[PDB]
């Protein structure tokens, strides 16, 4: 089996992305965030905090006739920019994009944090990271992508964001369509429950290319591209008037400026975010500051390759025994 599904970012600085999700009988869609950096499906509901509902459509379990409760089991779940989320657990049929998995565990929200709240176009979050992170208790439960693995074509999803643009998840195959030249595989760990690799090095605009190792996490859930102190440094230096604010929370530059591009490498291969892909628009409507796109990972304690950098590639995903991420240009 395939499926494929479009994911449509949720405003027009590509904050985040939501793609349709169909779950229940007869079918409830739901616009989940697919987050490659976590590993809990959980959706808003018809159990969720009234007062914390805000524009969302809500799973309605009850309306569903082929939902259960897995009794006894909860889940809690707090992300890395603070926000969180907990409640109980049903499972359900769950499709995405023509591909069906039953039996899929179905996190319902009892409790949402104001950030979740606040965003009325993400009604959940589906989690393509490792089974392991998963937070259900007392039994934890697989994603979506774990449990669908068996029945693909070949074991693998692919991640293709668009810039200000619409774009799409696939899973059990590769559209050999979808991008340009080669993809350039590379080795994943698994040990903490991420899609954590190592890029081979950075240029910024058309500098040199400096080889040095940079681990880190392919990360759709997360919107920036987080790095190193000294590579966010040497970025930013090239921007006129760019600087380091504590009190707005990282990297500002003029919104006058015309940002360089920024190239990771993979491998031998090599991956180039265009300048405009790190602007994030101003800091509050109408300031003449601009919000950077690459950002610290300082106190974060690791590095994430965020959407800036995602979007600028066509990313293979590939959950065979020995898990490898791919990336090709497009």
């Amino acid at each position: 089996s395939t499926g494929s599904a479009t994911t449509t970012p949720i405003d027009s600085l590509d904050d985040a992305y939501i793609t349709p999700v169909q779950i229940g009988t007869p079918a409830q869609t739901l616009n989940l965030d697919f987050d490659t950096g976590s590993s809990d499906l959980w959706v808003f509901s018809s159990e969720t905090t009234a007062s914390e509902v805000d524009g969302q459509t809500i799973y309605t379990p009850s309306k569903s006739t082929t939902a259960k409760l897995l009794s006894g089991a909860t889940w809690s779940i707090s992300y890395g920019d603070g926000s969180s989320s907990s409640g109980d657990v049903y499972t359900d049929t769950v499709s995405v994009g023509g591909l069906t998995v039953t039996g899929q565990a179905v996190e319902s929200a009892k409790k949402v944090s104001s950030s979740f709240t606040e965003d009325s176009t993400i009604d959940g979050l589906l989690g393509l990271a490792f089974s392991t992170l998963n937070t259900v208790s007392p039994t934890q439960q697989k994603t979506f992508f774990d449990n669908a693995k068996a029945s693909l074509d070949s074991p693998v999803f692919t991640a293709d964001l668009g810039y200000h643009a619409p774009g799409t998840y696939n899973f059990g195959f590769i559209d050999t369509t979808a991008y340009t030249g080669s993809i350039t595989y590379t080795a994943v760990s698994t040990k903490q429950g991420f899609w954590e690799w190592t890029s081979t090095g950075y240029a910024v605009g058309s500098g040199t290319f400096k080889s040095t190792s940079i681990d880190g996490i392919a990360d759709t859930g997360t919107t920036l591209l987080y790095l190193p102190a000294t590579v966010v440094s040497a970025y930013w230096a090239q921007v006129s008037g760019a600087k380091s604010s504590s009190s707005v929370g990282g990297y500002v530059f003029p919104c006058s400026a015309t940002l360089p591009s920024f190239t990771f490498g993979v491998g031998s291969a090599r991956i180039v975010i265009p300048g405009d892909y790190i602007d994030f628009g101003p800091i509050s409507t109408g300031s003449s500051s601009c919000f950077g796109g690459i950002q610290s990972s300082a106190g974060i304690g690791i590095n994430i390759f965020g959407d800036v950098a995602l979007k600028a590639a066509f990313v293979v995903f590939n959950g065979a025994t020995t898990p490898t991420l791919g990336f090709a240009s497009k």
